[PDB]
């Protein structure tokens, strides 16, 4: 009854997420999987301290057999790419190796997407893969969506549990915050404002957003990389996953209707459990959230379309 | 040394349930147990201290009101049930006195911390511990209705198959026979219930609703038609509360305060939902509320008035 | 991949039980059986709060049915008696009945035995079932081997993980300590008095021992029952087994050779994993210590020899 | 309001993955980086800043000295690492220098709590501390060979297939090539190692034995050798030392700490069993040593003092 992630690329954002994992203590074994055997032996070596300090997570560097009982592969692997176009198309065929490997294997568990990328990345391991779209699910929004809750949570000083906010469309860019779903306890955010924040203005939450929408930016102008926040975000979904949650996270999952939207991943509200993505939510969008987020669609397909038949 | 200390006022069911639930969580370091039988609350004491050397660190003992001097919590859970051949009211001036003595006990320790209380009815006691403790409101917390909330949303998550953390509903008003549901605020993820149900839940019909109410209202009666007793269950709220003081949340949990202009109430403690931090109660928040639930709150607010009117 | 844990019997030791591990988050499924369908449905209602409260065992009244994919059945029912020996008698009959219903389901998991006295049904619920020795299991001396620890961790000043000692035998009476095999950190307790208790005399250990022998008569001789300190172990050693831990527990097991015993279930240190109880140790004991632990086990073979054949 | 704060010197791959390590475990309230590079820092502390919304709760953020004066501990991570063209003692020299402007930053700002020193090496900057600090030496800590025991119990965990809460064996002395294992008290459960593996280790060797202390020994070189960088292993062992300290556990731990008089050794910092608590270093713990033993220690302290002389 043994739980195994799988986690391609010990860079820093594969290091980071192992490290979370093996202190959050979420996974019974941890496989380590790069191109520098050697190197990734020394990583897994170096994470394989967690037992004697009570953290039991078995941790190895594997191959790609190893994928044959996994219940989740985490793909974090990628080039490092000057233009965007440039790094998407190095990423792609990157996947193809990943995903082909992993499911020559005997793999059947689900894939989480990390790579950035990463609806366009999460698009090409369904195609890949050949997968139910469930058991294919790229991290999306989820770490935008953390930010924004976290933002408002300082801006009303209250619990970040009891803000209830999304962001939605590409992990990047085209990105949008959705106002008028956003709740503070059960209240519509305008109401509690009106009550409790009576001097706020949408000029205040204009720069909450702004910031969500460029924060890694300025984290990686400040120190060149960015790779704890991700990781936790994977954290997070992967124990959604494995402890069967069927909580509602932003995910980047494949749209086959669901807001008018058809043949994209893209970040929207959806259960998450044991099954993967039991189902895309779809919440009501004021007209402009619809634009936006059709938008944000047609810039996904741009990149898409070049790429994938 | 920065420890936490709760001491518990009663070690009945309810107050010993408490304490082991509050052991096998980890959320306090010392546990201090008071009630008046000294030699039964000795051995309730020692049957709980095996935490320890099983990984659980709480320490435990048997004390007396000298130790609520330095406690940063002080959970009232004793007093005497309704019976037979007296009043609601009876009841009320019964545990009324009995509250009287416990908080002036407590008080002349030096106890400079938040008093949160158990017995019922618990919204009159907690209005009790306010005014006979002097201490200001936002540090005299009734747990109200936290577990008909907790409840509520269980039962709706278990209806909907949806992770709990993603049910937003509250039960207000008194814990008892006039609490009321506040569907028109419940959510189901970011969407009210009628939209969520209309996408995804095509079989549901506002029957089920009512009836998930119903189950909520009446919980504790059907717990103790077959089992005679009930106390797992407050246990585990009491626990809720506690955390969130001591960790200092700031989250909105459904407890019960002091109305001063809330809701047009004055002058009770009834169960709304409350921002909950180390200061106590910080807000009682006021959430729009359609023409019959605040029919139905007020209704709730004349009900208790009615019983601490000629107490209090 | 879930747990599923079965509860017989929903007194106060079950109900604790029950309790404990609901806080601890132990297993996933817990399901609670006995004679009063009615009361048991009620005991189950009350335990069953945890889930809005972050706690996500799922808690039901069920039946014997419902042991076909548990992995570990509790016993704590018994009756309730007014002699040792009538207790007895009235204990076994109970027990068959139960143990029949349990192996009727198609259980093939572990037993975890209660019920006092301890020893002879953990050896009854064996002779019963017809299981292999490693999947029966009394709780054994765990409780009085924690107490044992937690004196000497308040006599010494130091942690209760760096208390190294152990009550063997009956869970009773004739209990035995090891004092020859009693270590605070890695050095014998003589040598560590010697150098930090240096006032400290036989007298003080004689005493802490008869604490430990005693703890239950001057519990109930104050509360009238005890529970929650079994409650405790009960969760311990459960968890040992559903999280494969391969450790150091004293629990009641068959001896077949250990220290020139046989056919007698006793307190002695075990290995305890997802098989139950690989194997049990043999420390070596002072010949003072092994004359006790014989007469704990003719003891024992006294009041099993009128019950089994 | 009873809040734990840590703050981290260096945030490097040892400072950073420490405060990751403690973010993840939820073992302190606020957390405070400083680090020469401001910028760098700040970007370092927004990428850690992001567990509060994931539900760890701890506060993170990029600080200045005047943040250490409510600090409970300090962790000193920043220093030099040797580079060919410089000797061991121009290292510690270096490093010493290094330290004493640290030193006196945070104890010019108020700072009354505990330091915990990882830089290497960890023995002579902990001894640096401790003098340039002025105070006592339970408050001054070197995290030692508290990595190199975890490694060691890990080891012999897998030899015998059994918990490794059931493995009892230290590595002492200088944290680096002259550390020592404590064959002469190691236990498998209760039983000295040689009369467990007689009795359940029959394809044992000593020779496997002497393979888990060279393991132990190399561990670091090996991880380097292969990824060109060593930290996950350190920052656990920092954790678990704040750990002790914060829940004031008064459980053993090898750390280093100062000797005035234990196994014969005078003004010197070394590796040893020891009592920790929210005191600091309560106690070090002398354990019976065999003569060869004791003369490897003695060995480990002379080299130590070697290294240390021409500086202290």
């Amino acid at each position: 009854k043994t739980s195994r992630v799988v986690i391609i690329g010990t860079g820093a954002v594969g290091s980071s997420y192992a490290f979370s994992m093996i202190n959050q203590n979420v996974t019974d074994e941890m496989v380590l999987i790069d191109l520098d055997k050697r190197k990734t032996e020394g990583d897994a070596m170096d994470l394989n301290h967690g037992i004697p300090f009570g953290a039991p997570t078995k941790v190895w560097a594997g191959d790609y057999g190893d994928c044959k009982s996994a219940d989740i592969v985490v793909i974090t692997a990628g080039a490092a790419g000057e233009t965007r176009l440039d790094l998407v198309e190095k990423n792609a065929n990157i996947f193809k190796g990943i995903v082909d490997q992993v499911m020559g294997s005997g793999f059947n568990g689900i894939f989480i997407i990390a790579t950035n990328p990463v609806d366009v990345l999460a698009y090409a391991t369904w195609k890949f893969s050949g997968l139910p779209k469930e058991r294919v699910i790229g991290s999306g929004t989820i770490l935008d969506t953390a930010r924004f809750r976290f933002l408002l949570s300082e801006y009303f000083d209250i619990d970040v549990r009891n803000i209830h906010g999304y962001i939605m469309g590409e992990h990047g860019d085209t990105e949008l915050p959705v106002w008028s779903q956003t709740r503070i306890g059960s209240e519509p955010i305008s109401r509690y404002m009106d009550k409790y924040k009576p001097d706020g203005s949408n000029k205040d939450l204009d720069e909450i957003f702004v910031n969500v929408r460029d924060a890694a930016y300025h984290i990686i102008e400040r120190k060149g990389a960015t790779h704890y926040a991700i990781a936790m975000g994977l954290a997070r979904l992967t124990k959604a996953i494995l402890r069967n949650e069927q909580s509602i996270l932003t995910v980047s999952t494949l749209m086959e209707g669901e807001y008018d939207l058809d043949d994209v991943y893209i970040g929207v509200p959806a259960i998450v459990s044991q099954k993967g993505v039991e189902r895309a939510i779809e919440i009501d969008l004021n007209d402009e959230e619809m634009k936006k987020l059709h938008h944000s669609s047609n810039t996904l397909k741009d990149v898409m379309k070049p790429i994938f038949d």
